[PDB]
C-alpha cells in the first residue's frame, strides 16, 4: 500500500522481482530500500553469469584488475584507510550491558564493545538514509551450510557493493537456490553500505568506495539484525561470516545448547590408518589456515581441510562433539604463503580467487612477503599501493593484511565430509597464539575444567588483522576476543557445562606455541608442516598412550617422545623450558586479568583452576 508512489520498488528492479520473494524478504528489501534510496535493485541469483559480468564490470570502473597469469583471478586494492578489522567500532546492542559484556573492574572493557538502543538509532540516523543514492542495492541470499541442510542458517545480505557481492559468492553458498530453500523461514538480516552516495562528496580514494570516519558495525541479536556501515574490507562487510557465524551465533548457541567458535577443523590420519578430527583455535593471523591445510613433513600423516575460521559444534546425544564448517571459502591471510609453507592454499588460488591487496608482477600474477619464487629478469612489481616496487625498497609489496577469497572446494585436501550435516567428531581442541617468550611448543591440559581455563587465559601478540600495533601481547580468549557475541563470563559457564552433559566424550585440550624464539628474535621451532609431529603426539594422547610427563601448567611429552628426526637442530631444553620467574609473572597477569575483565561473572571454577596453577607454580 501507498498514497504515493516512493514506497513500491517494483520499477527499480533490474534483476528478479519482489513479487516472487517471500514475503518478509520483500519488507526487509524495501523497507531498507526506502531509508537508503537506492537507483536500483538487483537480487542476485549467484549465477557464473551474473558473478563474471560483474566482475568485468568492476574491472572496467577501474575498482578490480584481472589477472592476466592465471584463470578467472582477480586484483582489488583498497584505500589504506579500510584494510582491516576495527574493534573499536564494533558493537553488540542490548538493554543491559551486562548481557553483552562483563562490567570490567577497570571500566573499559577489553571483552567486546556495547553501545545502548538510544546511541545506536542516533548513529545509524546519522549514516544510513540516503547512503545508496545513485548506486544499486545489491541482494544477496544466502546460506551458512551446504544448501538445504537441517543445520545450515540463512541469510540476506543488501549491500551496495559489487565487491561483497563477489567475494559472498565465495564465502557462502549464495543465490536464487537459497530463497528456494528460505521460503517464509527466518532469516538473519544484514544491512551494508560503503556509506558513499552518489555524487561523491569526498575524494575517492584508489577506487575504493569507503568512509572511514563513520564506519560501524553493529549487531543487533534479539532483533536478528547485523548493520555495518563504512567498510568494504571482508571482515567488516562479508556480514555471514564474523557477524553471522560468530557474534549473533555464539549468544544463539549459549541459548540452544552448542557452540560457534573462532576454530578450523581438519581430519588427520596415522601410518596406522586411524583418522581423527581436531578443531584450533588461534587468534586472527596466528596459524589456522596453515594448520587446517597443513602438508605434514612425517611420512605416513595426511591432513585433510574442513574449515579454517569458523566452526558450529554440539555434543549429541551419542556425547560426540560433532561440528561443521558454515562457511563456503577461505579468506585467509597471503603474506608468507609459498610452496614450502602452504602447498595445498596455493594449489586452491591459482583459480577463480579475489586477492585483495598483494602486490602484481608484470605478467600479471601476484607477489608479496614470503611467497619464495623467484621472477624472470625483467619481470617487474606493482606494490599493494600502485607504486612500482623493489625488494631494497622499505616498505612491503603487499599489506600485512592483504587476503585471497578462495572456493574451499579447490581445496585439493578438501575433506570428504566437510559439507556431511552430521558434521564430523571432534577428539582434541588445540588452543594457542604467538608468544614469543615462557610458553613451551605444546601442553595437556589436566582436565576438564582446566582446559576451560587454558582458553581463558589465552594471550597472543596483536598482529594486522585489526587496529592493534606493535607486537604486544594482549588476551585473547579462546581466540575469541573481537567476536563474543555476549558475556564472556556466561561464555565461560557456558564451556564448563558441557563436562556434565549425558555421556558427553570430551575432547582432550591442548596448548600450542609455534612462535617462541631464542635471544636473537629466531623462531625455535620451523612451524608448519613440520607441525605434523605436534600433531602426532596430541594423536596418541587421545589415544590413550602413556607419552606424557607432569609439570605445573599441565602434561608435556616425555623425553624422546616427539619425533625430532630430521630436526637434529631444534634446541628441545630452549623450546620446553618452563621457568618459576616467567610463570609467577603470568599467573599473576591472568589473576589480575579475570578479577578486572570478568569479576563477578567469572565462574567459580575458573577462579579455582587460577588458585591450583598459582599453588602448582609456587612448589616449583
Ligand atoms: N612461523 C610460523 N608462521 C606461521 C605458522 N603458521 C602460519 N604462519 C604464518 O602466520 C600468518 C598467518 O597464518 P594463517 O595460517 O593464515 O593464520 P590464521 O589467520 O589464523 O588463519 C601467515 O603469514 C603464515 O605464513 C607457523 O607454524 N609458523
Ligand atoms: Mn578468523
Ligand atoms: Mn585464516
Ligand atoms: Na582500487
Amino acid at each position: 500500500p501507498q498514497l504515493h508512489n516512493g514506497l513500491d520498488f517494483s520499477a527499480k528492479v533490474i534483476q528478479g522481482s519482489l513479487d516472487s520473494l517471500p514475503q518478509e524478504v520483500r519488507k526487509f528489501v524495501e523497507g531498507n530500500a526506502q531509508l537508503c534510496q537506492p537507483e536500483y535493485i538487483h537480487i542476485c541469483d549467484g549465477s557464473e553469469e551474473e558473478y563474471g559480468r560483474l566482475l568485468a564490470h568492476m574491472q572496467e570502473e577501474g575498482v578490480i584488475r584481472k589477472l592476466k597469469k592465471y584463470d578467472n583471478c582477480w586484483l582489488a586494492l583498497t584505500d589504506p584507510r579500510d584494510v582491516a578489522r576495527i574493534e573499536s567500532k564494533t558493537v553488540i546492542i542490548t538493554q543491559e550491558q551486562r548481557d553483552t559484556v562483563p562490567i570490567p573492574k577497570s571500566g573499559q572493557s577489553q571483552l567486546g564493545r556495547w553501545m545502548s538502543e538510544e546511541d545506536f538509532e542516533k548513529a545509524f540516523n546519522a549514516r544510513f538514509p540516503g547512503c545508496m543514492k545513485g548506486r544499486t542495492m545489491y541482494v544477496i541470499p544466502f546460506s551458512m551450510g551446504p544448501l538445504g541442510s537441517p543445520l545450515a542458517k540463512i541469510g540476506i545480505e543488501l549491500t551496495d557493493s559489487p565487491y561483497v557481492v563477489a567475494s559472498m559468492r565465495i564465502m557462502t553458498r549464495m543465490g536464487t537456490s537459497v530463497l528456494e530453500a528460505l521460503g517464509d523461514g527466518e532469516f538473519i538480516k544484514c544491512l551494508h553500505s560503503v556509506g558513499c552516495p552518489l555524487p561523491l562528496k569526498k575524494p575517492l580514494v584508489n577506487n575504493w568506495a569507503c568512509n572511514p570516519e563513520l564506519t560501524l558495525i553493529a549487531h543487533l541479536p534479539d532483533r536478528r539484525e547485523i548493520i555495518s556501515f563504512g567498510s568494504g574490507y571482508g571482515g567488516n562487510s562479508l556480514l555471514g561470516k564474523k557477524c553471522f557465524a560468530l557474534r549473533i551465533a555464539s549468544r544463539l548457541a549459549k541459548e540452544e545448547g552448542w557452540l560457534a567458535e573462532h576454530m578450523l577443523i581438519l581430519g588427520i590420519t596415522n601410518p596406522e590408518g586411524k583418522k581423527k578430527y581436531l578443531a584450533a583455535a588461534f587468534p586472527s593471523a596466528c596459524g589456522k589456515t596453515n594448520l587446517a591445510m597443513m602438508n605434514p613433513t612425517l611420512p605416513g600423516w595426511k591432513v585433510e581441510c574442513v574449515g579454517d575460521d569458523i566452526a558450529w559444534m554440539k555434543f549429541d546425544a551419542q556425547g560426540n562433539l560433532r561440528a561443521i564448517n558454515p562457511e563456503n571459502g577461505f579468506f585467509g591471510v597471503a603474506p608468507g604463503t609459498s610452496v614450502k609453507t602452504n602447498p595445498n592454499a596455493i594449489k586452491t588460488i591459482q583459480k577463480n580467487t579475489i586477492f585483495t591487496n598483494v602486490a602484481e608482477t608484470s605478467d600479471g600474477g601476484v607477489y608479496w612477503e614470503g611467497i619464495d619464487e623467484p621472477l624472470a629478469p625483467g619481470v617487474t612489481i606493482t606494490s599493494w599501493k600502485n607504486k612500482e616496487w623493489r625488494p631494497q625498497d622499505e616498505e612491503p609489496c603487499a599489506h600485512p593484511n592483504s587476503r585471497f577469497c578462495t572456493p574451499a572446494s579447490q581445496c585439493p585436501i578438501i575433506d570428504p565430509a566437510w559439507e556431511s550435516p552430521e558434521g564430523v567428531p571432534i577428539e582434541g581442541i588445540i588452543f594457542g597464539g604467538r608468544r614469543p617468550a615462557g610458553v613451551p611448543l605444546v601442553y595437556e591440559a589436566l582436565s576438564w575444567q582446566h582446559g576451560v581455563f587454558v582458553g581463558a587465559a589465552m594471550r597472543s601478540e596483536a598482529t594486522a588483522a585489526a587496529e592493534h600495533k606493535g607486537k604486544v601481547i594482549m588476551h585473547d580468549p579462546f581466540a575469541m576476543r573481537p567476536f563474543f557475541g555476549y558475556n564472556f563470563g556466561k561464555y565461560l559457564a557456558h564451556w564448563l557445562s558441557m563436562a556434565h552433559r549425558p555421556a558427553a566424550k570430551l575432547p582432550k585440550i591442548f596448548h600450542v606455541n609455534w612462535f617462541r624464539k631464542d635471544k636473537n628474535g629466531k623462531f625455535l621451532w620451523p612451524g608448519f608442516g613440520e607441525n605434523s609431529r605436534v600433531l602426532e603426539w596430541m594423536f596418541g594422547r587421545i589415544e590413550g598412550e602413556d607419552s606424557a610427563k607432569l609439570t605445573p601448567i599441565g602434561y608435556v611429552p616425555k623425553e624422546d617422545a616427539l619425533n625430532l628426526k630430521g630436526l637434529g637442530d631444534v634446541n628441545v631444553e630452549e623450546l620446553f623450558g618452563i621457568s618459576k620467574e616467567f610463570w609467577e609473572k603470568e599467573v599473576e597477569e591472568i589473576d589480575k586479568y579475570l578479577e578486572d575483565q570478568v569479576n563477578a561473572d567469572l565462574p567459580y571454577e575458573i577462579e579455582r583452576e587460577l588458585r591450583a596453577l598459582k599453588q602448582r607454580i609456587s612448589q616449583m
